[PDB]
């Protein structure tokens, strides 16, 4: 069973704030936003992997902080509980930065994965967000099939309606609640991004921010985190 994980997960889920809490979020151009973070864990198997934390200036989107660590994810792989394998390394990644170079601390994290759009309403973005007490956004490349959501023909039809970079349609679960937003992040891309609330940010602002960070199809902090992880996995493979 997973009674401990389920309990910890519900306990933390109750902490989730799905509204804007920071002044810069309430500004139409994110005035007062200076640092956006990006995190990524990428696999070699499902055990040895790389965890990367990146911090970018905003709105310039230049790398001002970068850190990658090879790690062993030996915790059980159970669907709906993946955060429990990855978050302690990401958290440790958010804790050294705060203790060592807190001036480079990101005001928000962009996470490759999901937020409330999740099997148990508490993806890695929520987990990390709550555990760090940082505003946090889930930016997934695939649609997680929860609450009746699925990438069928209808969904793709909705994707076709997305015309411009910044166009979006709501991901409406069967429970009547909006779980996230499909976002067209570039004029020339085809597949949308899937945005959901992690912590301390409204869905609307999460989408707008993700778009603001998209120099290319993938939001720059997430992209750079992936680049770092990739480089370290290649370097390790040597």
């Amino acid at each position: 069973t997973l009674s401990l994980w389920k309990r910890e997960q519900a306990r933390l889920k109750a902490h989730v704030v799905d509204r804007d809490t920071e002044a810069w979020q309430r500004d139409p151009a994110f005035s007062g936003l200076q640092r956006v973070g990006g995190v990524d864990v990428s696999f070699v198997d499902s055990v040895r992997a790389c965890a990367s934390l990146v911090v970018l200036s905003f709105p310039e989107l230049e790398v001002v902080y970068e850190e990658s660590r090879m790690v062993s994810l030996t915790a059980p792989y159970v669907s709906g509980f993946l955060a429990f394998r990855e978050v302690p390394f990401l958290l440790e990644l958010v804790q050294q930065l705060r203790e060592k170079e807190p001036g480079l601390m990101p005001q928000v994290l962009l996470v490759d994965g999901n937020g409330v759009l999740h099997h148990r309403g508490f993806g890695v973005a929520c987990h990390l967000g709550v555990l760090t007490d940082l505003p946090c956004v889930g930016v997934a490349k695939k649609l997680l099939q929860v609450d009746g959501l699925e990438n069928n023909a209808l969904h793709k039809e909705k994707i076709r309606l997305l015309q411009t970079r910044g166009d979006s349609f709501p991901l409406l679960g069967d429970s009547g609640t909006v779980l996230g937003m499909a976002l067209r992040s570039h004029d020339r891309s085809t597949r949308p991004l899937y945005i959901s609330v992690g912590h301390r940010m409204s869905l609307e602002a999460a989408v707008r921010l993700t778009c603001c960070c998209c120099r290319f199809r993938i939001p720059e902090p997430v992209r750079q985190a992936d680049i770092c992880s990739r480089e370290h996995i290649r370097k390790s493979a040597a």
